[PDB]
């Protein structure tokens, strides 16, 4: 428990950053720049033949190393910051209460049991458009439940999903869904067993690109 605090700086609660910003509002803010211009590289990489906790890690350092020492790095391990200290979170605790995400070790088995389940159905490469949606939707709750980084989690996860996406013909647009929306679909498959909601959404944010792209690509 100790150890959660080195996360922070002194006396505050808001993350150690490479910015050396102090307000957590306008931290946020700066990543939310930061990431976002990363993103728009990252798109154009082509995809792992695994979708693991490696490539995980890879999405969260591409998208994050400008802001955070621990970019890449899973909130189960211990993080030595340039400052000497070490931090970890092994489970989130907001108020003191124990919410329900993944514990410790039980991420890495997560995020296993996720690759084994993607790699069986060929990262779901040759599935109809709503067969691939609602695939999806199991991986986005999975990696809901997940939550394998301090912070950085959403932005990863929906990257995770636009190139799992993409190296299957479909581009994932998730700026067609409010915030609201999201978050009654993540609580409803995450603690009321309800995936609809969840289902719904992919179905509103997957949409075919093979054939534009072909189009496009020939008249150019
Ligand atoms: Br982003
Ligand atoms: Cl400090």
């Amino acid at each position: 428990h100790h150890m959660e605090h080195n996360y922070f700086y002194k006396n505050s609660a808001t993350l150690k950053n490479k910015h050396g910003i102090k307000n957590p509002r306008k931290l946020y803010e700066r990543c939310a720049h930061e990431t976002a211009r990363e993103a728009v590289n990252f798109r154009l990489e082509p995809p792992p033949g695994k979708f693991d906790a490696a490539y995980l890690r890879t999405i969260h350092w591409c998208l994050f190393h400008n802001t955070f020492e621990w970019a890449g790095v899973t909130r189960d391990q211990p993080f030595t910051f340039e400052d000497g200290s070490t931090a970890c979170m092994p489970a989130m605790r907001p108020k003191g209460y124990k919410v329900p995400f993944a514990v410790g070790s039980q991420i890495q088995r997560e995020l296993k049991k996720l690759e084994q389940r993607l790699t069986a159905k060929n990262n779901l490469q040759g599935l109809s458009r709503q067969e691939f949606a609602a695939n999806a939707a199991e991986v986005f709750t999975a990696l809901d439940h997940a939550h394998p980084f301090r912070k950085g989690n959403g932005r990863t996860q929906r990257m995770f999903m636009e190139k799992l996406g993409q190296a299957a013909g479909y581009k994932i647009d998730f700026s067609l869904i409010t915030k609201e929306r999201m978050t009654y679909a993540s609580i409803e498959a995450m603690q009321h067993n309800n995936p609809e909601p969840m289902k719904d959404l992919f179905e509103d944010i997957t949409h075919p690109q093979k054939s534009l792209l072909l189009k496009e690509f020939i008249s150019q």
